[PDB]
């Protein structure tokens, strides 16, 4: 579920999903395209192209289970698509935590007509 990744985010970065990644450069957020504009950035494009690989789990929606310990994500038992999800999502959250010491506010809200690339392959 969205709402778990997005407890993630806060729980790695400190920050909110929303708007820290609700949008950021070209892959936070609704899928996106063109190429990433940086390592947060790098971060949503690889997550977008991670459900990608699990067309047929309903990824923003599929409750999973996850805990906490000592900020260490771990993913419950549950089904192909809600432990997929899940590790998904972790890696990301992750990958949010170790690029902040490059997180660029500029790139919030980075309207994605100037995402005018080739789009990156996954």
């Amino acid at each position: 579920n969205l709402l778990q990744f997005n407890k993630m985010i806060k729980e790695e970065t400190g920050k909110n999903a929303i708007p820290f990644y609700a949008f950021y450069g070209c892959y936070c957020g609704g899928g996106g395209n063109g190429k990433p504009k940086d390592g947060t950035d790098r971060c949503c494009f690889v997550h977008d192209c991670c459900y990608g690989r699990l067309v047929n789990c309903n990824t923003k929606s599929d409750i999973y289970s996850y805990s906490l310990k000592e900020g260490y994500i771990t993913c419950g038992k549950g089904t192909n698509c809600e432990e997929q999800i899940c590790e998904c999502d972790r890696v990301a959250a992750e990958c949010f935590r170790r690029n902040l010491d490059t997180y660029n506010n500029g790139y919030m809200f980075y309207r994605d007509s100037k995402c005018t690339e080739t789009s990156e392959e996954c």
